[PDB]
DNA sequence: AACTATTTATAAGA
DNA sequence: TCTTATAAATAGTT
């Protein structure tokens, strides 16, 4: 962009809400791509810092709900914690 | 990237896979950047090709489920359809 | 398992 | 909303 931001919480609210509506659309495009090029079905879940809900689902939220339920084998499961560890674990590329 | 590519299914098995895992952690590396900048809560749920889950969530997974499931008001919820519809406004 | 040039995303502007 | 300069992600090659 214009200026290289760090990544920390946005004080000022126009300015978050504003991002807040960019970069969930941007998050929702990846989503798309990945799940179109590599055939997954995937489903976000946000919610903002008001609690409003926000959600997409490649084909249908209803569905990968159900599978995730029914998913009984161990599995990747990730945090922020762990993307920052992987950040300080990874190279500059 | 050095080029430009379509947005349709990898038949190559092993682009698929390298694709995959690189993505995969580039959407989980922006979903974090957005729940820190504006304070979000956010979890994300994948199949792959294989049907095998991976999930990311900022913080908690159950917390963001069950919250979900009480979700009542009307809310925005989008699909690949959509985002494809907005796709062509470019 | 890495590098790099390019495409794509987006921060500040309009 | 958009545009647009500049930052970040990633396709192809290694």
């Amino acid at each position: 962009g214009r200026k290289k931001i760090q990544i920390q919480r946005i004080t000022d609210e126009r300015n978050r809400q504003v991002t807040f509506t960019k970069r969930k659309f941007g998050l929702m495009k990846k989503a798309y791509e990945l799940s179109v090029l590599c055939d997954c079905e995937i489903a976000l879940i946000i919610f903002n810092h008001s609690n409003k809900l926000f959600q997409y689902a490649s084909t249908d939220m209803d569905k990968v709900l159900l599978k995730y339920t029914e998913y009984n084998e161990p599995h990747e499961s990730r945090t922020n914690a762990d993307i920052i560890e992987t950040l300080r674990k990874k190279g500059f590329n």
